[PDB]
């Protein structure tokens, strides 16, 4: 019979480890039994590999799910197709297949470091937590890699085993590391997960400035008030001078500013009148934010501290906002929204304002006819109130306006979905907070009588629930799989085949069925007191990790710890954006969160860590741990997590606070580092919390490592002690001029004695040497790739200057197995379909082929990217063949242009010379290009370009004829593969004469050096010698100066010249520069330089492409009385192994490598000069 028969829905995505569940519904016109088969196909390269299959039989009137088996996590980005085929017992019913979008996120990985800021020579304690999508533990093998900001692999662990998902590890930082954002990269299966943590020095300011202003402001206010509070670290007020600069941020107009200079004693209040910010609307006209900067300078020290803030300006007396409104119009269905009105200064609204009515105007327009209605509305003390009104069925666009005492606001809805029957259904919820496991209600409202609704719940791009509801009222119980956001899609059919549906996107609060509770023995405890921390876990055989850290981590509001916010962020990262299709309303409401439907029904400050506990409980649901409160006096905060096999993950509901406090103590705001021989100020704050002011004697213990200048009251020891009076419930500061006289970690001990109580604190101070820092670096390549030799000895030496600061010398030696190449994904991003004109084609083509060559010579290929790039440059070769002329010339538009370009001809000639090993290139084309390029040869060997390059970045590359000649010969050098008879000796002599004349520009010199080095001219060695004399080497960083990018091209050509002359060891600093010109932006800027840089790197890889490495590097000599041994193999080839050597003048070492392959050894010397 005619009418609806079936409706099957599926999610549009595919996720490894995600269960592809499809929903099936058969309503009236189906047969008794229908067998639905779901198939997953991996069609790639015309290989329709059917991977996963499922089948299920369903009855009439049954709304059910068919679940495919989970895809394994080892899968990668492949073209995946889902086929659904519903059949009867004797005939087909439907069969269709579609594409599925691939999501790379399959599992959750948390990196939990104890803090986000680390000093040098501190211990980074971290935890790796691997979890399934459903938060069960995930046992797997993984690699951990800790790298410095310069991306040197400084530490690694390989093939670590996750015991119930938790891997607790430590990493000891060096004494003098590279300050910046260190990275922890965890490799699981084939995916990488990152976590950045910063390393820096304290550098404390002695006073801090806080600028209290209202965030929002209006012109009508007479007094725009604000406060500046400059306060010391110990609470004493600061006397000084403040300069206040008020500047509008209207950058279109002038940058005129208001300057106010006056004095401050701790705190000072300022007020602005209306005549000062008039110019803000005279410079430009709605008012935007304005920047207020305060510069506070102390009168006695002159230390200037600058603090900036932004203040928004509002054009109205009050500000009005709307929320809880549907973005799509639903006619004939009461519209509801919520309005909040608040004051311009941000203060609470007055009772007087509550008496005034808000005028709300609604305009429903059929965009023929329109209806404008007004409604009086009230406002509560909080200001939040709901507004409700019906929508006329003919409304096509709604405009809402709110007015209140001159304060205006407005909004509009233009989106509309067309129902031929004019039937709509609104889905709503009353629960403002939805949790997992707690049932929540749901409302459906409709202008017509409703049938038995069918509801389906989707989350994480997976259809997680289905069912049928007979009422217009129903409650649902969310589960863990529903989080973080859930689409509830309700629908029902009509007799004419119309399908009427509605969505509701609800956030779901997550609560774990596994629970952890921490209890302190005492809420308040004295320092150095034994305190028992009790942990309670719901289920035994659980692994727990507890972190107890200072409260300044919460003050930072940015940390690496496993908090509820981090889990929510991971869950929102699990989510994906919706996909656009064929735009029809009944399909669009389904596509709102990516559901693909088939049916017939459509016809017609520095923190410190205390506890890093990690315990694998065996049989106990609770345990106790006796710990010691540190001497630091603070409010420790403890949190933790539990992982169990059955329940999964559980988190502490709240942190637990232990206030380590005593009523009388000592504080030192010591600096991170001081310079020896300098008289620095030591401030000691004696804090007293007794009920009486106390006379306290502060004693500084004498030591040989440092001295105290001013004598003390006693004569037995000079500068030994002072005495002061500390007020009750207050801190008193005392000063001491201390001159260090020793390097390294000096102890400083301070003892406060009073009749009531006493205390003593000992601390470390890192005293460094004075002078100006200097660094020297020398690299050497030990090349045991050749099997003829098996040992290689080198000598690295350096002599310190006579004026070196004694004790400031540090000698490091590092060994590495390979240089740092670009990341594979970063280069893969540059692969693209070459389109546009000939120049755009070449721009989008050349990086692809050069990256392919570099990857081939590095042996890190992936088949899918290989075939993608092969198809891409095959199409690019065809497109360039379309742009090839009859004479072999090439141009952007081919024959449309009047004359081809010899420079572009040489570029494309080099391109096919590079492409010849990868595809078949017609040799007649190559000979045509060769003849056309030879036709431009003059008697003296110089060349000339008749063409013109449209693109400026290619046209702008040193248009002088010398570079043109160098480019054509450096393109023609590769024609020796097919035949070596290339007569360019006259051109080589011309270039030699030009070099003899002396060349000023760096890039011309680089191309010259490459040209004469390729042909083995005798002058090429000398040219390279005066090229590297022009190089600028400072601290193992070699590059070249620019005339005004060009630097990369000169560097790459110099590196290629170095390789061609077998001076491989000298190119290492240039290579490091090439390695440091990619980490800043991923790949390489532009496209002209990427080709030469990747060519140089590929040539380097090819020169020592041995796949096996077993090198042992022994460092001996006067600086190394013990032989320092490094082992380099295929596992730790990238590991920047390091060692420290003793100080001896001259500093010289033998480095003897034995084995097979190649290694790079670098000696670094850091010292200080006077
Ligand atoms: C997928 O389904 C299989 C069997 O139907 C089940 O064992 C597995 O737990 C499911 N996957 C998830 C993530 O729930
Ligand atoms: C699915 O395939 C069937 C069978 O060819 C066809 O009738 C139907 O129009 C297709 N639907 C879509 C959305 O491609
Ligand atoms: C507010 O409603 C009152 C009656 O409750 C009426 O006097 C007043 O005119 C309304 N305000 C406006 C602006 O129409
Ligand atoms: C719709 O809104 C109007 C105005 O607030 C109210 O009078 C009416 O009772 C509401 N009724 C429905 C159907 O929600
Ligand atoms: C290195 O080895 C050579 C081998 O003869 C030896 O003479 C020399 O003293 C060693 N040390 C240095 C610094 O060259």
């Amino acid at each position: 019979a005619p009418g609806p028969r079936f409706l099957v829905t599926a999610p549009g995505i595919i996720r490894p480890g995600g269960n592809v569940t499809i929903g099936v519904e058969l309503l009236e016109h189906c047969p008794s039994q229908v067998t639905v088969k779901a198939e997953l196909l991996k069609t790639a390269s015309n290989l329709t590999v059917s991977v996963l299959e499922a089948e299920g039989v369903f009855e009439k009137g049954s709304f059910k799910t068919l679940t495919l088996p989970s895809l394994p996590l080892n899968s990668a980005d492949e073209i995946y197709e889902l086929r659904v085929t519903g059949r009867t017992q004797d005939e087909i019913l439907f069969s269709n297949s579609t594409r599925l979008s691939f999501e790379t996120k399959r599992i959750s990985v948390f990196i939990q470091t104890d803090k986000a800021l680390y000093k040098p020579k501190q211990e980074v304690k971290f935890r790796i937590v691997t979890l399934f999508s459903d938060f069960k533990p995930y046992k797997t093998s993984l690699n951990i890699l800790i790298k410095d900001p310069k991306s040197n692999l400084i530490q690694q662990w390989l093939s670590q085993q996750s015991d119930l998902g938790v891997i607790s590890k430590t990493f000891q930082l060096s004494s003098h590391p590279i300050l910046g954002d260190w990275s922890i990269q965890v490799q699981v299966n084939d995916q990488t997960y990152y976590q950045s943590f910063q390393v820096s020095e304290y550098v404390l300011p002695k006073f801090e400035v806080t600028l209290q202003t209202p965030l929002y402001c209006s012109m009508n206010s007479k007094h725009l008030n604000g406060t500046i509070t400059a306060k010391y670290t110990y609470g004493k007020p600061v006397k000084g001078d403040v300069t206040l600069t008020f500047l509008p941020l209207s950058f279109w107009g002038k940058k005129k500013n208001i300057t106010k200079t006056f004095k401050i004693n701790g705190s000072a209040n300022f007020s602005f009148n209306d005549e000062e910010m008039k110019n803000v609307m005279d410079s430009s006209s709605s008012p935007g934010p304005v920047e207020i900067l305060t510069t506070v300078t102390e009168s006695v020290t002159g230390i200037s501290r600058n603090v900036s803030t932004n203040v928004f300006f509002k054009q109205h007396d009050y500000i009005i906002e709307f929320f809880d409104y549907t973005t799509v119009l639903k006619p004939s269905l009461n519209f509801t929204a919520t309005v909040k009105v608040t004051r311009a200064d941000g203060n609470q609204l007055t009772l007087e304002e509550r008496r005034n009515n808000v005028v709300i105007t609604v305009t429903q327009r059929n965009y023929k006819m329109e209806a404008v209605q007004k409604i009086n509305y009230t406002v509560p003390q909080s200001g939040t109130f709901k507004i409700e009104f019906p929508i006329l069925e003919d409304s096509s666009e709604l405009q809402l306006k709110a007015y209140f005492l001159g304060s205006k606001s407005s909004m509009a809805v233009h989106s509309l979905f067309k129902s031929p029957s004019k039937t709509y259904i609104q889905l709503k919820t009353r629960d403002e907070n939805i949790k997992v496991g707690s049932p929540f209600e749901l409302v459906v409202s409709g202008n017509k009588r409703l049938k038995e609704l069918s509801y389906m719940v989707v989350s994480r791009g997976q259809l997680v629930a289905v069912g049928k509801q007979n009422s217009t009222m129903f409650s649902l119980t969310p589960e863990n799989s529903w989080t973080p956001k859930a689409c509830v899609i309700v629908y029902y059919i009509e007799d004419d085949g119309e399908i009427i549906s509605d969505v509701l996107k609800i956030p779901v609060q997550l609560v774990f069925k596994n629970k952890i509770k921490l209890y302190w023995s005492k809420v308040k405890a004295e320092p150095s007191e034994k305190v028992s921390l009790r942990i309670s876990v719901t289920q035994p055989d659980s692994i727990v990790g507890i972190v107890a850290v200072d409260k300044s981590v919460n003050l930072m509001n940015a940390s690496n710890d496993i908090t509820m916010e981090n889990v929510v962020h991971e869950l929102e990262l699990y989510n994906t954006g919706y996909y656009l299709g064929m735009f029809m309303n009944s399909f669009a409401v389904f596509q709102e969160c990516g559901l693909w439907v088939l049916t017939d029904a459509n016809l017609t400050h520095f923190p410190e860590t205390w506890i890093w506990l990690d315990t694998n409980m065996g049989y106990r649901i609770y345990q106790e741990f006796e710990v010691t409160v540190p001497d630091s006096i603070t409010s420790w905060v403890a949190t933790g997590f539990v992982i169990s096999e059955d329940l999964g993950l559980g988190l502490t509901t709240t942190p637990v606070e232990l206030q380590a406090f005593q009523p009388f103590f000592i504080f030192l705001n010591l600096p991170y580092s001081v310079i020896r021989g300098e008289e620095f100020a030591l401030e000691i704050t004696i804090f007293n919390y007794l009920k009486d002011a106390t006379e306290v004697k502060v004693i500084i213990e004498k030591s040989d490592k440092f001295d105290i200048l001013m004598t003390s009251n006693e004569i037995n020891a000079t500068g030994h002690q002072q005495t002061l009076l500390v007020p009750s419930e207050d801190g008193a500061t005392v000063l001491f001029p201390i001159r260090p006289t020793h390097l390294g970690e000096i102890p400083i001990t301070v003892t406060a004695l009073s009749p009531t109580a006493s205390d003593a604190v000992t601390q470390m101070i890192l005293v460094k040497a004075e002078g100006i820092e200097k660094s020297y670096s020398q690299s050497i390549l030990l090349d045991l790739t050749d099997n003829r030799l098996q040992s290689t000895l080198k000598t690295l030496s350096f002599s310190f200057p006579p004026n070196t600061v004694t004790g400031s010398e540090r000698v490091q030696i590092t060994a590495i197995g390979d240089v740092l190449g670009p990341s594979i994904n970063g280069l893969a991003s540059l692969i693209r379909m070459p389109y546009g004109c000939g120049e755009q084609n070449m721009i989008n083509f050349a990086p692809n082929i050069y990256i392919l060559d570099y990857l081939t010579k590095k042996k890190q290929l992936t088949d899918n990217l290989k075939e993608k790039a092969l198809s891409f440059m095959r199409q690019g070769y065809q497109r360039e063949l379309l742009y090839q002329r009859e004479d072999g010339s090439f141009s952007a538009f081919g024959n449309y242009d009047p004359s081809g370009s010899t420079w572009l001809s040489a570029f494309v000639l080099r391109c096919f010379l590079e492409a010849d090993p990868y595809i078949d290139i017609d040799q007649n084309v190559l000979h045509r290009t060769y003849t056309w390029l030879k036709g431009h040869q003059k008697s003296n060997g110089e060349f000339w370009d008749p063409g013109r390059v449209i693109h400026s970045e290619l046209q702008g590359g040193n248009k002088s004829p010398v570079t043109l000649t160098a480019y054509i010969v450096t393109s023609l050098l590769g024609y020796r593969k097919y035949q070596p008879n290339i007569d360019v000796q006259e051109s080589i002599h011309f270039l030699e004469s030009e070099f003899s004349r002396g060349i000023s520009d760096n890039y011309t010199l680089a191309l010259i050096t490459y040209a004469l080095s390729s042909v083995g001219s005798p002058k090429a060695k000398e040219a390279l010698n005066m090229l590297t004399w022009r190089a600028e080497q400072e601290g193992g960083m070699q590059f070249w100066v620019s005339s005004e990018s060009l630097d990369i091209e000169v560097a790459a050509y110099a590196l290629l010249s170095h390789f061609l002359q077998f001076q491989t060891s000298e190119g290492i600093p240039i290579m490091r520069w090439l390695s440091r010109q990619r980490n800043s932006l991923g790949g390489f800027a532009s496209t002209q330089d990427t080709t030469v840089a990747l060519k140089a790197l590929s040539e380097f890889a090819a020169l020592m492409n041995t796949e096996r490495t077993n090198i042992q590097v022994t460092v001996t000599g006067p600086s190394s009385p013990s032989p320092v041994k490094f082992l380099i193999d295929t596992h730790n080839r990238l590991l920047l192994q390091t060692a420290e050597l003793a100080v001896v003048q001259p500093t010289a070492v033998n480095i003897s490598a034995n084995g097979f392959g190649f290694a790079i050894c670098q000696l670094n010397v850091v010292y200080n000069v006077k």
